[PDB]
Parts: C-alpha cells; sequence; structure tokens
C-alpha cells in the first residue's frame, strides 16, 4: 500500500482540435460497422463526469496524493448517476453491437445502469457486491459494502447456508477473479475491435487485454485525454472527453442514448433489439 507502484500519474492531457475529433469519430463508426465482434474496456475516466475522480488524471487520487493534496468527490457512490457513456454502452449491447464489457472500475455504475452482468467482467471487484466465501453466491446491495481487501462484512449467506460474506474489492496483493479474467480474456482474443475508454492501461493484466485483439489481426482504438501505456499499438487514438466521443458516435450510428430508470440489476442479457441498417463503406 505504501510501497505499491502507482504508475505514471499526472501526465498532460491532449485535446484533438474539432475537425480532427470529427474525422476520428466518423472512423470509429466505420470500424464499429465492419466489426463482427466488439469489446469495450473501461476505466475511471468514464465516471469523472458524474463526480468520481480518477486515479492518475491531473486531479486523480494518486496524482493529488503525490502533491500532498486530497481528491475531491462531488457525489457519494450511492448517489452517483451513470454518465452518457455508461448509458451509451447499455444501448450498444441491447442492439448487438457490443459483445462484451471489461472494466477496472469498482464504482458499481455499469451494474446500476442496468448493463447485463453476464456480458460484464469486473476485474477489480464492485463496491456494492459481497460474495459468500462458502458457496460463491453474490449479493448486489443498494449501499456500498463497508470493507475492502476481500474481508468479512459481518453478514451471512441466505441461500436455500450461513457462509461468511466478503467484499469483492481487490487489494494490491490480490489476484484477479478467474471467471471474470478468463471471460474477459476469451472476449479480447476473439474480438476484431477493442475500444478503450478512460483508462491509462497501466495495470496488468487488466491493461494488456486490449492488445490480445491485435493477435489474429484485430483493431485497437484508445479514447483517452492522457497518454496511455499502449498508445503506439493503437490503430486510432482519440483525444477528447469520452461523453462527447460517445454521443457523437451514437448519432452517427443512428442510436438513442436511453434513459436511466434509477438503480437496477440485470443478471442476464435480454434478446437483441432492432437496429439501423449499415452504411455502404467502399
Ligand atoms: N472525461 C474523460 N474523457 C476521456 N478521458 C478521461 C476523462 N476523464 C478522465 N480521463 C482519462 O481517464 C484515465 C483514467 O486512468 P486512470 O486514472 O489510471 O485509471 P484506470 O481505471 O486506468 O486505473 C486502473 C486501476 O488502477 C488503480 O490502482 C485502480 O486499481 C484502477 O481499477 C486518465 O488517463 C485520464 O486522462
Ligand atoms: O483512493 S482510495 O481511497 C484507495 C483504495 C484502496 C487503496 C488505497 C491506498 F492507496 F491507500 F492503498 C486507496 N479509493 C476508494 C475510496 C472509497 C471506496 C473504495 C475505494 N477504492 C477501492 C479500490 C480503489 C479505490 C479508490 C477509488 C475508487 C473509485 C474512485 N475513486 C477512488
Ligand atoms: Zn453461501
Amino acid at each position: 500500500p505504501f510501497t505499491a507502484d502507482k504508475g505514471k500519474c499526472g501526465l498532460p492531457e491532449i485535446f484533438d482540435p474539432p475537425e480532427e475529433l470529427e474525422r476520428k469519430v466518423w472512423e470509429l463508426a466505420r470500424l464499429v460497422w465492419q466489426s463482427s465482434s466488439v469489446v469495450f474496456h473501461t476505466g475511471a475516466g468514464i465516471s469523472t463526469a458524474s463526480g468520481i475522480p480518477d486515479f492518475r488524471g491531473p486531479h486523480g487520487v494518486w496524482t493529488m496524493e503525490e502533491r500532498g493534496l486530497a481528491p475531491k468527490f462531488d457525489t457519494t457512490f450511492e448517489s452517483a448517476r451513470p454518465t452518457q457513456t455508461h448509458m451509451a454502452l447499455v444501448q450498444l449491447e441491447r442492439v448487438g453491437l457490443l459483445r462484451f464489457l471489461v472494466s477496472q472500475n469498482v464504482d458499481g455504475l455499469h451494474v446500476r445502469s442496468g448493463f447485463p452482468r453476464d456480458k460484464l467482467a469486473e476485474l477489480h471487484g464492485n463496491m456494492f457486491v459481497e460474495e459468500c466465501a462458502k458457496c460463491k453466491t453474490q449479493y448486489v446491495r443498494d449501499t456500498v459494502v463497508g470493507t475492502m481487501g476481500l474481508k468479512a462484512t459481518g453478514r451471512l449467506c441466505t441461500v436455500a447456508c450461513r457462509g461468511e460474506l466478503r467484499d469483492t474489492i481487490l487489494d494490491w496483493e490480490d489476484s484477479l477473479p478467474d471467471r471474470d479474467l478468463a471471460l474477459a480474456d476469451e472476449a479480447s482474443r476473439n474480438a476484431d475491435l477493442s475500444i478503450t475508454l478512460g483508462t491509462s492501461l497501466q495495470i496488468r493484466p487488466s491493461g494488456n487485454l486490449p492488445l490480445a485483439t491485435k493477435r489474429r489481426g484485430g483493431r485497437l482504438v484508445i479514447v483517452n485525454l492522457q497518454p496511455t501505456k499502449h498508445d503506439r499499438h493503437a490503430d486510432l487514438r482519440i483525444h477528447g472527453y469520452v461523453d462527447e466521443v460517445m454521443t457523437r458516435l451514437m448519432k452517427h450510428l443512428g442510436l438513442e442514448i436511453p434513459a436511466w430508470d434509477g438503480p437496477r440489476v440485470l443478471e442476464r442479457a435480454l434478446p437483441p433489439l432492432p437496429r439501423p441498417p449499415t452504411p455502404k463503406l467502399e
């Protein structure tokens, strides 16, 4: 915790100017339309626009710590609303254009946005989710579970059990959950397009998964304000706010960003909804 390498923190942000931002967002569209299999990888930068600071941005938790400053939250985790980005991902999966979702965030927003838990991998855990150490059943709570580092919460299992309930928050020592990791790994290997949103790609193995898509010749897109660890492996790099990138993309795809009903848990992905027909791309 004290010794832990927190990577490169506080690097400068890059702003594509607007004509270049438009041409790159069109090309991202172009790639989504030609792909058989898209996998989105997310990090802390998709939740900054709902009041949650990131780790390594100019005012992220590790950056500010290095300067002797505190990070600032403009919300509780319980009151946080999902961003436009979160909601765009909800809709892309409902229309069959997202195959699988890989995230490093523990903030619980992808589940609460209504995104299906069977197309989602929560690599670093989920602050609302506690797990039965005996039977492995998970409970998705309406408030954050008070502990981190896979400790006992003090509640017991209700399954038709009495096993000890534990948070799912990984500590620096802890290895990733295997279901989640193997699923994310399988998805990344078979993907023909991996799109990274608000991650600096510095944590392993979480940050390496998108590179798997490069094997067998897949394409890789990074959307990020700062430089990331794998910027030179990318076919397209977009330097912009993710909400502005996601909303323009959705408009090119002819899709609405749907309304959030408030906190909801969906275990299993629903049957695919109709979607616009695809443009002819020479
Ligand atoms: N609105 C935005 N639009 C685009 N990019 C953004 C925005 N806001 C922030 N960024 C970018 O968002 C990036 C966020 O990167 P980082 O802070 O390293 O977070 P991670 O999720 O990769 O952290 C990985 C793990 O490491 C930790 O120990 C925890 O274990 C995490 O689970 C920055 O470069 C910003 O420029
Ligand atoms: O910075 S933290 O307090 C934190 C967590 C674990 C370990 C440390 C350490 F540096 F002290 F080791 C700090 N912090 C945190 C704060 C409250 C609840 C949970 C977390 N949390 C868990 C993993 C990473 C963070 C992280 C975080 C998560 C999402 C958005 N913003 C920050
Ligand atoms: Zn149990």
